């Protein structure tokens, strides 16, 4: 069989809630099935490298080809035209009446939570939950929130030292062999905790909005929807401020909307690359937080992957690093660096339309790697005349919303993602500024954007070519500073000094020392006579 | 006729003044400004300038006029003033002399008064913007009656819907006079008490345009523009016909307007403030004020930076100073030649950063400048208050906060509330300008950053410059070394010029009307970049 699996992740350790939290989905995708489907890593309020190298394999491959459809996840959705349960089913009162009892009996830092849905092998939850709790002791607490359609109830399980062994041998060529029963005392699902954490509630309505268990009386969208409403005017309370959305550039942490990265631009494109490593030194130094290499005579590889090795040596020589993206649309030259620790992102201006073969680099057993999709039509020498578009705004952000989708079908973690529109690439002038006019469409997601020296910029105020030029770095910074206001996540410019100090400004204006001295120092003012 | 009373009393009165013409407001308005302060009195406070919606239902022989007045038989008295008990009296609003016209009760007053609304509406019923403002007059006229009688000529003079000068109010006195007739020699009369007269077949218009009297004026209480006006300058004020204050009046109309209506009554009616001659909207467009500091030998290449400057797109210059005359004198004058030699409104509003009497002297008399930039907000020589105020002009005024003096200002660094400390000074500055008889709308607040303020309290001042959202605000940031200590070998130099356009962009959103730079071009770009950002085309 093969059946739908939602799962719910789990950590405390903000340091490395990356390096945890994405080996327990290498596991789930080792040891379940197929990750088709991710939510956003989220900050919620209610020795393990060398581990990697030996274990014990799966009783099945892996296939880290593409797919763009999958049946039994789309059943799953409507749902419920699947084979019937190998375990106990129960009614809807049934559940209702012994949902409440386990919420009592449990009544008497940071929590960061990551749901999944899984394309799996595995017969049944209870064989699900042994295969889980393994995992976690090989390691982080991981539920399952769903297993198909199945409203379950099970009371009571004491399970063997040798059964233990036998579920977990149909599935796993193989101390800790008993240390599992004293926590497997139960199985409920849907899960207990479902309709009550709200930042479980609010990992789902990322991946399975339009879903409706039977055993739930609205859709989680129209639940989540109904928190969030209720949670503000019965209590007061905006919940968001305090379960915070996350995005992960390299290995650590970032939270969505609360920085503008600058992203230094190195272009190779008769050179040197001696210089070139002098520059990249120059921009960490300017403000730069990340480096986008790039070249697009001699090839694009001998263009870059040397400068990028100069560097990872020379800076060896010399952990504050620069992260370090590749703006690339070829496999080979991604599959380089990759294999040779050269970069952390792929900057692929055709979102991955050109290769989507590429997306299969973003993955190892062990590591992931984030990316930049970008919106373009054509290329550089036919872009301008493809200019049409029946709505400019929404055509390309659902273009991006589609192609992000298809990356997480294949197991590309969601919170990895990063969207561009690409200014100037089949944009008139005015569509480049309608789309800036209008930026606050990506509010709820990673946002890159390249705005530097374009010439849309020069449109905008209607030696004499010197004089254009400085017009054009100096209009950039006011598009930096809109940015800033609109919280743009990464803005990709030329000029990382002037943009540095533009936002360090920026900044220091914005951090308010006291957020009531505005209305406490005028009413002092006021009975001031 | 007890009106023409030997006894020279001081009396206080509110005047409304409108008009239709929008290209020439500033120049209508100030002219009646001008006749009020030569026949009625002391000018003694003034509203802004707004631009409101019409509220019907409830060129150039000006120059010769000024040129061929007749004489006030009152004197002139431009002397500074820092008290007016009258006005006082007024807003208080305790013992005044009795009226010399008769006065109504409040519910005869409200009789008479609601009927002429009904009556008034129905006529307008059965069938452009105008420009406002209000003032208030100390005047040594004796009588409403008088006044209007006077207010009438100063129209008349005006023409050849132009100007309507109305009388709002006139010491605490409630008066409804139905059915006025004034022999055309009593008029003479009137006017002659007040007026050298020296212009017959006018005070035969008069007679016809005087039929009713009504103090407060019937539509003071039934007209936003009217009391917008008011809410500017007696907030406080309780007339007896009144339920409330002005400002409880102000503030329930534009509540019910938002309830019974939903309008928002103030997205149509704009404040206005002037820097030269022409209508500025507040809060509609930071303006760039290019920075001339001549601390020189040569003028020349002054002059071409000047040129320079309009090209990178300043609208007002600020010109700056061996004489602090000699510096700056020379440049304004080969500007103004070298500028003559040429496109007629491109030319630049010139302000001179000067606290100096005898330089902003010379400059005004040679029509050399426009606006005085006055460091010390006119407090170290308020003689100089005498000098924005001419027979038929008005100049524009820059008041700025500072402590101390150059060499004493960095240790005057302490403030119980940093942020309305200097507010409250910036709005006594004003309050004393506009007592002095400059209008409200030709001041600008500057906070002076950088002077007496450490670098965390110039930071401190621009997070909150919310607080001048109702006031025309001039600042300048541009180059001071708190930029420099907000970031983390010319690096200091272009750094601090970046710092400085990202407080550009931060006064462009917070609306700020002026900034004052060195960097013209480059904050000229940005400005141009967010401004297009934020046009809309749809
Ligand atoms: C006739 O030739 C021309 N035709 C069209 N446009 C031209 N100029 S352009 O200024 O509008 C302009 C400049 C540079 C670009 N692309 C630079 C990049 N931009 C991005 C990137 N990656 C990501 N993720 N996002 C990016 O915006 N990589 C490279 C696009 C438009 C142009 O002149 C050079
Ligand atoms: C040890 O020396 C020093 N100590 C403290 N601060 C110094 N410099 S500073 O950066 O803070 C600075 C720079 C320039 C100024 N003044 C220039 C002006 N500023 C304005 C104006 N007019 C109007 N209306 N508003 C204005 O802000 N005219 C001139 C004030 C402070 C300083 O260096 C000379
Ligand atoms: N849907 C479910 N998925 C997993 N375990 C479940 C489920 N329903 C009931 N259980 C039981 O509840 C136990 C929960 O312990 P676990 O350490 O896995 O953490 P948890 O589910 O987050 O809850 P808690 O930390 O409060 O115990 C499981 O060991 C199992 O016996
Ligand atoms: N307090 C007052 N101030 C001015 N005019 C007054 C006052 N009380 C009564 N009037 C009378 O109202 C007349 C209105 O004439 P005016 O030329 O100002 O017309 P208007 O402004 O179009 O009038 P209204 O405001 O009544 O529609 C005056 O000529 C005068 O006779
Ligand atoms: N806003 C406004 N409306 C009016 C005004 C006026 O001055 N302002 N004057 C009128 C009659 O003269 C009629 N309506
Ligand atoms: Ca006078
Ligand atoms: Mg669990
Ligand atoms: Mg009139
Ligand atoms: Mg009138």
């Amino acid at each position: 069989k093969t059946n739908i699996a939602v799962l719910n992740l789990g950590t405390n350790d903000r340091r490395n809630a990356v390096l945890i939290l994405e080996t327990a989905l290498h596991l789930v995708e080792k040891y379940l099935g197929k990750i088709i489907n991710t939510s956003y890593l989220y900050e919620t309020v209610p020795y393990i490298n060398e581990l990697m190298q030996n274990l014990e394999e799966s009783k099945y491959e892996e296939n880290k080809e593409l797919i763009d459809k999958c049946e039994e996840y789309e059943t799953f959705l409507k749902n419920g035209k699947v084979d019937n349960s190998i375990l106990k089913e129960v009614n809807v009162e049934n559940y209702l009446l012994e949902c409440n009892n386990i919420i009592v009996k449990n009544d008497e830092s940071y929590f960061y939570n990551l749901t999944v849905v899984v394309k799996t092998f595995v017969n049944d939850p209870l064989s699900m939950l042994v295969v889980i709790k393994y995992i976690e002791e090989l390691m982080i607490d991981i539920d399952i929130l769903f297993f198909n359609d199945f409203t379950i109830f099970m009371k009571n399980i004491k399970l063997e030292k040798n059964m233990i062994y036998k579920i977990l041998s149909k599935y796993i060529h193989l101390e800790i062999i008993n240390n599992m029963v004293d926590n497997i005392e139960f199985l409920s699902i849907p899960h207990v905790y479902t309709t009550h954490r709200y930042s479980i509630l609010l990992c789902l309505n990322d991946m399975i909005p339009e879903y409706k268990h039977n055993v739930l009386n609205n859709t989680i969208r129209c639940l989540y929807n109904k928190y969030v409403s209720r949670m503000k005017e019965q209590y007061n309370i905006n919940i968001k401020e305090n379960n915070k959305r996350i995005y992960v550039l390299k290995d650590r942490i970032s939270y969505l909307k609360e920085k503008t990265n600058i992203v230094g631009i190195l272009n190779v494109n008769f050179v040197e690359p001696k210089r070139a490593v002098q520059r990249m030194f120059e921009m960490i130094n300017e403000g730069a937080s990340v480096i986008d290499i790039g070249g697009e005579k001699i090839s694009e590889r001998d263009l870059v992957v040397p400068v990028l090795q100069l560097f990872q040596k020379e800076w060896n020589d010399i952990d504050a690093k620069p992260i370090i993206s590749i703006d690339t649309i070829n496999y080979n030259v991604f599959k380089e660096c990759v294999d040779n620790d050269l970069v952390d992102i792929l900057n692929d201006i055709s979102a991955c339309t050109n290769n989507p073969e590429i997306i299969k680099l973003l993955k190892k057993k062990n590591k992931f790697y984030s990316v930049v999709l970008m919106h373009k039509r054509g290329n550089p020498h036919t872009m301008d005349k493809l200019t049409n578009y029946d709505n400019l705004v929404y055509d390309i952000k659902n273009y991006l919303e589609q192609r992000l989708n298809f990356l997480v079908l294949n197991g590309i973690p969601r919170y990895r993602i990063l969207f561009d529109i690409g200014l100037g690439f089949a944009k008139k002038h005015d569509q480049s500024i309608k789309l800036l006019q209008n930026i606050h469409v990506y509010d709820e997601y990673p946002l890159f954007i390249g705005y530097s020296r374009k010439r849309f910029i020069a449109h905008c105020m209607n030696d004499k070519d010197q004089l254009l030029y400085q017009k054009n770095i100096c209009g950039g910074l006011a598009i930096a500073s809109y940015s800033y206001y609109k919280k743009v996540d990464l803005i990709r410019v030329h000029d990382v000094l002037e943009t540095k100090s533009v936002l360090d400004v920026l900044t220091k204006i914005d951090q308010v020392k006291d957020p009531n001295s505005s209305s406490v120092d005028k009413l002092a003012a006021a009975l001031e006579h």
